[PDB]
């Protein structure tokens, strides 16, 4: 019932310590999704938020920043915050968009 402020970044594997990673490589999701983000938050109806940068009007940016209700844990919650978020880029495994799109 608190606040965390996670970017996009920390739970992406390809970005090394530098960009700003503070998500384990076991359960990190290489290549941030917003599917995966958002579609995340509304399973739960309420856990984490995504922010997006005070002025979207421009160019070379991380896309958007997300913050999840929970402070007081660190990587912990990220681990969760990966685990919801692992599920759907694991949907996206699932299904291509093309094992269902032709169907017979």
């Amino acid at each position: 019932m608190k606040e965390s402020v996670v970017w996009t970044v920390n739970l992406d594997s390809k970005k090394s310590r530098a960009e700003g990673r503070r998500i384990p490589r076991r359960f990190a999701v290489p290549n941030v999704k917003l599917h995966e983000l958002v579609e995340a938050s509304k399973e739960l109806g309420l856990k984490f938020r995504a922010e997006e940068k005070k002025y979207p009007k421009s160019w070379w940016e991380e896309g958007g920043r997300v913050v999840v209700e929970k402070r007081g844990t660190k990587t912990k919650l990220m681990i969760e915050l990966a685990r919801k978020i692992a599920e759907i880029r694991e949907q996206k495994r699932e299904q291509k968009k093309d094992k269902k799109k032709k169907k017979k």
